[PDB]
C-alpha cells in the first residue's frame, strides 16, 4: 500500500489504500513502516519525503472499520501500541524528513503529519482533529500537540475540533510551506534536497537529540492512553 | 457572592462581589469554590460558564496591600495555599469550562481565566499581570504562564507590565474569541452548548489526562513559592 | 575585549573584540562573565545591557573552523562547558537584563541573546542559527530555542538555516521591539531603566523562579551535548 520511488538522493514514499482518503488500516501502518526502515537502512537515500499521492488525503486517520469495532480491552490496548510504534516510526529516521500533506489530514494522520521534520500543504487541504466531537479519546493528540505547539494552542484545537484551512495552518504554525496542489510534490522534494545537502555526521546527532525528549514523551503517553481508550470506547 | 443560573444544560456563574471589579477576597474564593462543586457534582449540568457580570470586571484580582500586610508566614502560608486551592478547583472540573471576559483580569483575575477550556473577551476588556510593578512577587503567575503560553511570552508579559487589550491577546493567543460587550455572555454560553454536545466519557477523561501536567504543576508551584517565604 | 559605561543605575557592557563581528574568544567569554559577575555583585547596579557596539555585531559567535577542528574528547568538553557557562554566567545575574542587538546575532550570539530578560534589534539587524548547514552540530540550539520558544518553531528554525531579518524575528516572537540602529542603545537603555525601577526583593525572587527551570536545562543540556558533538 505504498510506492517508493526515487528523486536521486532523495526517496518518495507514496501512500497508497485502496481507499483515496489513505485511512491508516493496520495493512497500511505496516507498508509505511517498512517503506521506512528500508530508507532509513538505505545508504544511497539521504532524505524522505511521505505523500498521500495526487487527488488523494495524506490520511483521514485510522480506519473507521478496526476503530468502531472494538470492544475487548486486549484489542484497544494493543490498537494504541500499533499507533505509537507508527508515530515512532517516523521520529526514528535518522535522514530528513518531509510530509506533503494534501487533501485531509485528520486525527491520526494530522498526528502522524507532527512527526515529520518539515510540513508543506496545498492550498486547497485541511489538517483536523475532531476527536472529542465524535466521542473518540484525545490523550494522545493531546500529548503530541501540546509538545509540538504548546499547551494553549493545543487545548484551542482539540476543544474547538475544527477543520483548519491552510491560512490557519500558517497562522497555528502548522506547515513551513504552502503552495499549490500541482506545485505540492516538488516543493516538497526541494526542501528534501536542501535538507540531504546537509552533512550526514551533523545532522543524524542533532536530529536524534532533538526527538529523544519526543519520543520519551510518546512512550511515557502509551500507558495512559491505553486507559483513557479503554474507558471511552464504550458507548 | 454569586449568582447560578441555567442556560438549559449549561450553568452560568456570576461573580457578584459587593465590588464592581470582582476582587478575589476569602469570601469570593469560598463562593466560587463552592459553586463550581456543586456544577461538577450535578447531573444536569454539562458545561460551566464563569462570568464578571454586565458593566463588571472579570475579576481584579486579590488585594496587593493585604498580601504586602502578611508578615506571619503561617499568613503567608495560609494564603498561597487559598490561591492555588482556587486554581485546582477550576482544573478538576470534569466538564467544560468558559471564561467570558470583560473589564479588568488583573493578576490573579487574569490566572484564574487561564485555568479555563476555552477564553472569550469583550473588545473593550483588558488583561494585566502588574505585579513586579507593584512589588509584589509573581512565582505563580509565571509559573503558570510559562505552562500555558511558553517562556519567552511570559517573560514578556511579567516583565513588561502592561495592560493587554483585546488585540494584544489575541496576538499572543490568550483569548479564542473577541466580542462586543453586548454579545458576549450569549457568545460563551453557545461555546459551552457546543462543548456539552461532546460525548462525555470520551471528553471527561481527555480533558483528566490533559489538565493532569498543569494541576502537578500548581503542586510544585505550591512547595516552591513557600520555600520563597521560609528560608 | 568589554568597556563597561553606566548610564545611572544601569551598567551597559559593550563587547569589544578586535574584530568587529564580536566573535566569542574564549577570551571574550571570560571578559563577558567577569563584567556580569561585578554588575551583579555591585549595589550602584540595578540592570545591565549588553551590546555589540556602534557598527558592530552583537556577536557572530564561534569559529566553524575551530569548532570543526575539535577531534579529542577532552576537547570537545571543555569547550561545551565554556559555552554553557557563559549562558549559565547571564542567567544568574539577579537584576534585569536586555540585549541590544544590531548586526548579527550568529549561532552562539542567537543563543547567547536568548539567556537575556528582554531583546530589541535594530531594523538592518539578521539572528541566524546555521549549524547544520556547515555542518556544526546543533544539539544545544536547539535544547534553548525549543524551551524559549516551542518544539515546532524550534524545528523551523535549525533545519531552515536562513537568515532571520527583522520582520521575521517579529513574526517569530524573538525579540521585543524593533528600532533604527542609531536610536537602538537609548532603546535598550530606557527599557532598563523601566525594570530597574520595579522593586528588587520582588524582581529578584521572581526571575530567581523563573530561570531556574532553564538553568536546570542547560545543565542537562551539558551533560549530554557531549556525547552528540562526540559521536
Ligand atoms: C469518519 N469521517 C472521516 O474520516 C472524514 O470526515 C471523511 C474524509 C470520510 C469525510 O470526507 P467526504 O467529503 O464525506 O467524502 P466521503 O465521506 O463521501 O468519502 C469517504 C470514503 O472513504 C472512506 N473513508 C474516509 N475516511 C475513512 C476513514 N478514516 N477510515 C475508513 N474509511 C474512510 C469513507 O467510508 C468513504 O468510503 P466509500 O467509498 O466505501 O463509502
Amino acid at each position: 500500500m505504498v510506492f517508493e520511488e526515487n528523486s536521486d538522493e532523495v526517496r518518495v514514499i507514496t501512500l497508497d489504500h485502496p481507499n483515496k482518503h489513505n485511512p491508516f488500516s493496520r495493512t497500511l501502518e505496516t507498508s509505511v513502516k517498512d517503506a521506512l526502515a528500508r530508507a532509513n537502512a538505505d545508504d544511497s537515500v539521504r532524505a524522505v519525503v511521505v505523500y498521500g499521492g495526487a487527488e488523494r488525503s495524506f490520511s483521514a486517520g485510522g480506519d473507521f472499520n478496526e476503530v468502531k469495532q472494538l470492544s475487548r480491552s486486549e484489542d484497544i490496548e494493543e490498537w494504541i501500541d500499533r499507533v505509537i510504534d507508527l508515530y515512532q516510526a517516523v521520529l526514528n529516521v535518522n535522514k530528513p524528513t518531509i510530509a506533503a500533506v494534501d487533501g485531509y489530514a485528520i486525527g491520526m494522520g494530522f498526528q502522524f503529519a507532527l512527526m515529520f521534520d518539515q510540513r508543506l500543504m496545498a492550498s486547497t487541504a485541511n489538517f483536523v482533529m475532531p476527536e472529542l466531537k465524535h466521542g473518540i479519546g484525545c490523550s494522545v493528540g493531546a500529548a503530541i500537540l501540546g509538545f509540538t505547539h504548546g499547551f494553549s494552542t493545543m487545548q484551542e484545537i482539540i476543544y474547538q475540533c475544527q477543520s483548519l484551512d491552510a491560512p490557519r495552518c500558517v497562522d497555528y504554525r502548522l506547515v513551513n510551506q504552502v503552495v499549490e496542489s500541482s506545485a505540492l510534490l516538488d516543493a516538497a522534494i526541494t526542501q528534501a534536497h536542501v535538507m540531504a545537502s546537509y552533512p550526514a555526521s551533523a545532522f543524524i546527532n542533532t536530529k536524534r537529540a532533538v526527538n529523544k525528549p519526543f519520543i520519551h514523551l510518546l512512550e511515557q503517553t502509551r500507558d495512559a492512553s491505553k486507559a483513557v481508550h479503554k474507558a471511552a470506547f464504550q458507548a
